[PDB]
C-alpha cells in the first residue's frame, strides 16, 4: 500500500496554466488521503474538479474546494459531513506541503490549502495530508493571480484532474 498521486490540469477563467500534480500521504493519514483521492478522482460525482481555489494569499497559502459552497465553507467527506483530525504526524514544514481547512478540531472534509510557505501556525490545528509532487512552479503562478485578501485577481480553477498512481 503505497501513497496514490494525483493530477490537476489547473485553468485561470479556463486558460490552460499547466498541469499540477500532489502525492497524498495515506500511509499516515488513510482516511484524509482516501476522501481525497475520491474527490480529486471526481469517482463520488462531485469534489474538487472545477471546484476551483477560493482564498490564494500569497507565501502563505492556496485555499480551495468550494464545491457546494463559495465562501470557504464548501465541501464533506465522502463518508460524510465532516471526519476527524486523523492526526497531526505530518507538520506544515514548507511550502508545497498540503493541508485540511477545517472549522476547528474535528471538522476537515473536503477543503484543503496547498502551503506556499513553511505554515507552522497551522500546526496542531490543520490535517496535513499531502504535498505538491510537481507543478510548484504552477502554484507559484496561481499566487500571482491571488491577492492576500485570499480572493483572487483571477478565477482560479480546476479544468480536469485524477489519479496518476
Amino acid at each position: 500500500m503505497v501513497n496514490p498521486t494525483v493530477f490537476f490540469d489547473i485553468a485561470v477563467d479556463g486558460e490552460p496554466l499547466g498541469r499540477v500534480s500532489f502525492e497524498l500521504f495515506a500511509d499516515k493519514v488513510p482516511k484524509t488521503a482516501e476522501n481525497f483521492r475520491a474527490l480529486s478522482t471526481g469517482e463520488k460525482g462531485f469534489g474538487y474538479k472545477g471546484s476551483c481555489f477560493h482564498r490564494i494569499i500569497p507565501g502563505f497559502m492556496c485555499q480551495g474546494g468550494d464545491f457546494t459552497r463559495h465562501n470557504g465553507t464548501g465541501g464533506k467527506s465522502i463518508y460524510g459531513e465532516k471526519f476527524e483530525d486523523e492526526n497531526f504526524i505530518l507538520k506544515h514544514t514548507g511550502p508545497g506541503i498540503l493541508s485540511m481547512a477545517n472549522a476547528g478540531p474535528n471538522t476537515n472534509g473536503s477543503q484543503f490549502f496547498i502551503c506556499t510557505a513553511k505554515t507552522e501556525w497551522l500546526d496542531g490545528k490543520h490535517v496535513v495530508f499531502g504535498k505538491v509532487k510537481e507543478g510548484m512552479n504552477i502554484v507559484e503562478a496561481m499566487e500571482r493571480f491571488g491577492s492576500r485578501n485570499g480572493k483572487t485577481s483571477k478565477k482560479i480553477t480546476i479544468a480536469d484532474c485524477g489519479q496518476l498512481e
